[PDB]
């Protein structure tokens, strides 16, 4: 059957490349799929759809597409290049080393092939040391055990904000945010005060927090912000600062990727210190030593804070709750649902969350999952977690007497998308993601008692000339 039309397939490829130039990666993937359907022996099509997949952080789909590209042409170096870029993007340095070994073997005198190979060799042995000294955080002394914040002297020439006494006050938070806005810094004493007080608050919280919004009051659910501090300031300017009267739920992924991650996490933690009922912080996948070590937050901390804040921030992130339930009706996780059925809220509440997210179990799945339009389950596009359909959402909701599922974790054009017949809503509060996506951000206000989700969208604001991934892993920087 010679029924493949190369002309129509090349028409789809150019259309997909045009959508690629315009950062319309989902449309590009669709057009590459149509191109592949009409011609599956062109490895360039597979490599391009893989490239578009990595742009959407769909690294599993990327690896699979690049693998089919390699299957088509053994000597197509761009297939191995794309697969290794996807592996490198998700931290699998050894697999990246394999694919970049192959990339050099094909083009043997190309300077960049040997360069990326020597780069990956340095990275894998560096990772060998890092992995050899890896110890579970629950078997380690807390940083709080060896640092009392009252002991830290503040030199009189420090011009930034000061916490007088034990209490974090709204006046200090406003001064801290204005200093952060002008690219100033907070003293180590007050950073330690904030983070150590936050450690106290979070460790006494269950893994699933029941949030009670009484009759007539409201709450704002926010999605990923990934270190875009100036868009966080925009959210607060458009919707009001966190307060007992105007509470916030931030659905994980506060840091990494964006280059103002320290300022966000210090602002969010301080608001929690000031009035705990004024803000609720769920955990994301990027509140993890695995992610922060390579995606910017850890390097941002080492630059603006010190090296002990790295372990302290990791420990505090391990204490973050995994989920929230608003008025016993609205279920808010970051990632999604699970590979098994019959999971009740009691199961989530009882999770021993004080560890780095494993590669298996309820914790990993609720932090990494994505919804799919078709019913059922399927392999994760990210290679971590799973894809769950509308039947999974509906069963979980009726099983738990819940009305709605709210989640984030995935970028959206308008900052939101309603799926699963109005039972799942993705919310994403990082507009113009990575300074290149061009999307709007969004947040959802919930007013009691009827709990109708009032979605509000917003656009990005300017910020100082600090490029994304600035403090991130060097090798991950020189791609995209
Ligand atoms: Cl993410
Ligand atoms: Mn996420
Ligand atoms: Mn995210």
């Amino acid at each position: 059957n010679e029924n493949s039309d190369v002309s129509r397939a090349e028409e789809f490829k150019s259309q997909a490349n045009e959508a690629f130039k315009g950062h319309k990666y989902s449309s590009a993937i669709d057009l590459y799929t149509k191109a592949i359907e009409l011609n599956s022996n062109n490895a360039v099509y597979w490599a391009n759809r893989a490239f578009a997949h990595t742009k959407l952080e769909e690294y599993g789909s990327a690896i699979q597409d690049a693998s089919k590209a390699i299957e088509v042409d053994s000597r197509y170096s761009k297939g191995y290049y794309r697969r290794g870029a996807a592996y490198l993007a998700m931290g699998k340095f050894k697999d990246a080393l394999k694919d970049f070994q192959q990339v050099k073997r094909l083009s043997p005198n190309d300077p960049d092939a040997t360069r990326k190979l020597k780069e990956c060799e340095k990275a894998v042995m560096k990772l060998k040391f890092e992995e050899a000294i890896s110890v579970p955080v629950s078997e380690r002394r807390s940083v709080a055990e060896s640092i009392d914040f009252h002991t830290i002297e503040v030199e009189p020439q420090y011009s930034g904000a000061r916490i007088e006494g034990e209490e974090v006050t709204l006046d200090f938070v406003k001064t801290m945010m204005e200093d952060f806005k002008n690219q100033k810094t907070l003293h180590k004493r007050y950073a330690y005060q904030i983070v150590l007080q936050t450690r106290q608050i979070l460790l006494a919280l269950p893994s699933l927090v029941d949030i009670s919004v009484p009759h007539g009051k409201h709450i704002t659910v926010c999605g990923d912000v990934h270190g875009q501090f100036y868009d966080l300031l925009n959210i607060f300017e458009l919707n009001g600062l966190p307060s007992e009267e105007n509470p916030y739920l931030f659905n994980g992924d506060f840091v990494d990727r964006g280059s103002f991650s320290v300022e966000i996490i210090l602002t969010l933690f301080a608001f929690k210190c000031m009035c705990p009922s004024s803000i609720y912080l769920a955990r994301g996948n990027h509140e993890s030593k695995s992610m922060n070590k390579i995606y910017g937050f850890e390097g941002e901390v080492r630059s603006k804070l010190s090296e002990k804040f790295v372990d302290l921030f990791a420990e505090v992130f391990c204490y973050l709750p995994l989920a929230h339930v608003i008025n016993g009706k609205v279920f808010v996780v970051h990632g999604g649902l699970f590979s098994v059925d019959g999971v009740k809220l009691s199961d989530i509440r009882a999770i021993d969350r004080f560890c780095e997210p494993p590669e298996e179990g309820l914790m990993c799945e609720l932090l990494w999952s994505d919804p799919q339009p078709l019913p059922g389950r399927g392999p994760s596009k990210r290679g971590v977690g799973l894809s769950f359909g509308g039947d999974v959402t509906k069963r979980f909701l009726q099983d738990n007497n819940l009305d709605l599922l709210v989640r984030s974790h995935e970028v959206k054009d308008e900052g939101y998308e309603v799926e699963h017949d109005g039972k799942l809503i993705t919310v994403f509060s990082a507009p113009n993601y990575c300074d290149q996506m061009g999307n709007k951000g969004a947040f959802i206000r919930f007013e009691a008692p009827d709990m109708k989700p009032n979605i509000v969208t917003f656009s990005a604001v300017p910020h100082p000339d600090v490029k994304p991934m600035a403090y991130a892993n060097n090798f991950l920087r020189m791609f995209n």
